[PDB]
């Protein structure tokens, strides 16, 4: 749907921008989990490729997707549900997931440009604008 | 409708906390430029009922509608298209306006005022808001 994915775009880099983060994503999933709808900023489509296979939901991802709460972390590799990146993944450290909620996905941000950990205030922005994505989604 | 409106409402109550507005509205209208939604917060009822009628899209209101582009003020009543305020209308002074929008079709616009620390919106308030209208976009050409 060119609509919703438009504004989901719209929306990470809005947030990615905003937060000095070097990375963001979304995923959007059904109530069966699965992953409907993913975009992402900060990763050129010659290392996509290398990647080659869009997230399942594991991991510290599949985490937000099971339990929707937000979460800021030092370092996501540190988190004892992280499963890790897979190969030409580029390495990440901190991290910001809220839930797109109104639970329907999450947006999430990587590797604040500054090399700090992400604030109340990023967290406070970010999730307003998970919000803003969760109408989106479940007007769409 | 309700169910609209309960929903711009939401999402003019996140840009006016987001971006520090003492006001915050939306207007949507129809092809013909006619004025179907307004939803606004900051302002009380009383106030409202002395006001006594809601916007046609007129002055800078109608200059977004007619040109659905980003717009930052100072001062909105220094703007050319500037009409006045209505009796018992607040005075505005900063304003950040923005189109709420799909694609091919404006369908209206969400707008802020009085950023509460006196000082004019910024450039990070903008990008806000306009992912906020974007939201909003895909909830009135769904409906
Ligand atoms: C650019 C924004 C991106 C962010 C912020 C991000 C974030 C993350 C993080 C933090 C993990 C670690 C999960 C863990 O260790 O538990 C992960 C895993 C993973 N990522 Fe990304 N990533 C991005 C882009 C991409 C892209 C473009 C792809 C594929 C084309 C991808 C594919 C995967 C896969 C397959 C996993 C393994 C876990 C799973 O399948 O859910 N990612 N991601
Ligand atoms: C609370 C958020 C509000 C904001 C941010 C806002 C903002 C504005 C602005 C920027 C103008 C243009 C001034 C000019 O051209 O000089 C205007 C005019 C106007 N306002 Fe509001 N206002 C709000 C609430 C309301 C309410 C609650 C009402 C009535 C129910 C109202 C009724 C009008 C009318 C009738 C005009 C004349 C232009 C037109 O008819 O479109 N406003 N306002």
């Amino acid at each position: 749907d060119p609509d919703l994915e438009a504004t989901l775009r719209a929306i990470v880099h809005s947030a990615t921008s905003l937060v000095d983060a070097r990375y963001g994503a979304m995923e959007v999933h059904d109530r069966q989990h699965r992953v409907l709808h993913f975009v992402y900023e900060g990763i050129d489509e010659e290392t996509v490729r290398r990647i080659g296979h869009l997230p399942k939901g594991l991991g510290v991802i599949g985490l937000l997707i099971e339990d929707p709460k937000p979460l800021r972390l030092d370092d996501v590799s540190a988190h004892p549900a992280s499963i890790g990146f897979p190969p030409y993944h580029p390495p990440m450290r901190t991290f910001l997931g809220v839930p797109v909620r109104v639970s329907f996905g999450t947006l999430y941000l990587t590797d604040k440009t500054n090399g700090q950990p992400f604030s109340d205030d990023d967290e406070v922005l970010v999730q307003a604008l998970a919000a803003a994505a969760g109408i989106a989604v479940a007007n769409a």
